[PDB]
């Protein structure tokens, strides 16, 4: 019943993610695999069960646009064991290899996103960090989306290159819980417009602390006059609603699914 695998079973290999919070090699596991492993050198148990409790939540989740969780591992090291996604990630496709998606395409992979993400709230989980990196296509075709999961294993244990989908309730640290359903929603924006414009916000400022300053007062905001020639004047507007400062005027994704569902069947 429960997902626990023993020693040796897992084939580690080539190296794919970096940085602290866990370093991500691509397994094999009954076939290929996704590991991530939390390089927490050796843990003290009651950190173990917090990481227990994490895996509690990550099998709460069974949809086809979310990353697929396996099985996790804790003998060798502490580590996480996902499905592999055969090639690369939104961010990857939409900034690095400067991909040109077809628009009814842009639009799907929206779409999926939004699909997952309302898939992720009904089952009470808030992403926190929702942005193209952590987007992926699937065999190019297929969304999945994945590192939402852990959360309580970063704020308990001993925020920069994802500032740019921080609403600004998150950006400015206002009290305990900034993140919210709607936090989301307006992450899900900003990739709406990354879809949209094939590029970053704020692409001509170079000082980023002014980018955080700003976006918390609401002095700047994502420029929607860039939505690329052909973008909906519905996605236009939606993606406003999606990004708006006031986060209780924005919607939830059950709508924000309604809003793309419907603008499809119209192009
Ligand atoms: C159920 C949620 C579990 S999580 O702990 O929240 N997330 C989570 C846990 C373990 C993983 F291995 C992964 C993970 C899977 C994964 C699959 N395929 C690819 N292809 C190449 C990607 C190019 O960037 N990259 C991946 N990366 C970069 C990952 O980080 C993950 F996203």
């Amino acid at each position: 019943d429960d997902w626990e695998i023993p020693d040796g079973q897992i084939t580690v290999g080539q190296r794919i993610g970096s940085g602290s919070f866990g370093t991500v090699y691509k397994g094999k596991w009954h076939g290929d695999v996704a590991v991530k492993m939390l390089n927490v050198t050796a843990p003290t148990p009651q950190q173990l069960q917090a990481f227990k409790n994490e895996v509690g939540v990550l099998r709460k989740t069974r949809h086809v646009n979310i990353l697929l969780f396996m099985g996790y591992s804790t003998k060798p090291q502490l580590a996480i064991v996902t499905q592999w996604c055969e090639g690369s990630s939104l961010y990857h496709h939409l900034h690095i290899i400067e991909t040109k998606f077809e628009m009814i395409k842009l639009i799907d992979i929206a779409r999926q996103t939004a699909q997952g993400m309302d898939y992720l709230h009904a089952k009470s989980i808030i992403h926190r960090d929702l942005k193209s990196n952590n987007i992926f296509l699937h065999e190019d075709l297929t969304v999945k989306i994945g590192d939402f999961g852990l959360a309580t294993v970063k704020s308990r244990w001993s925020l920069s290159g994802s500032i740019l989908w921080m609403a600004p309730e998150v950006i400015r640290m206002q009290d305990k819980n900034p993140y919210s359903f709607q936090s989301d929603v307006y992450a899900f924006g900003i990739v709406l417009y990354e879809l949209m414009t094939g590029q970053l916000p704020y692409s001509n400022i170079n000082n980023r602390d002014q980018i955080i300053f700003m976006v918390g007062r609401g002095y700047l905001s994502p420029d929607l006059s860039k939505v690329r020639s052909n973008c909906p004047k519905a996605m236009k507007r939606l993606m406003a609603e999606c990004l708006k400062k006031k986060r209780d005027e924005r919607p939830l994704f059950p709508q924000i699914l309604a809003s793309i569902e419907l603008l499809a069947r119209s192009l």
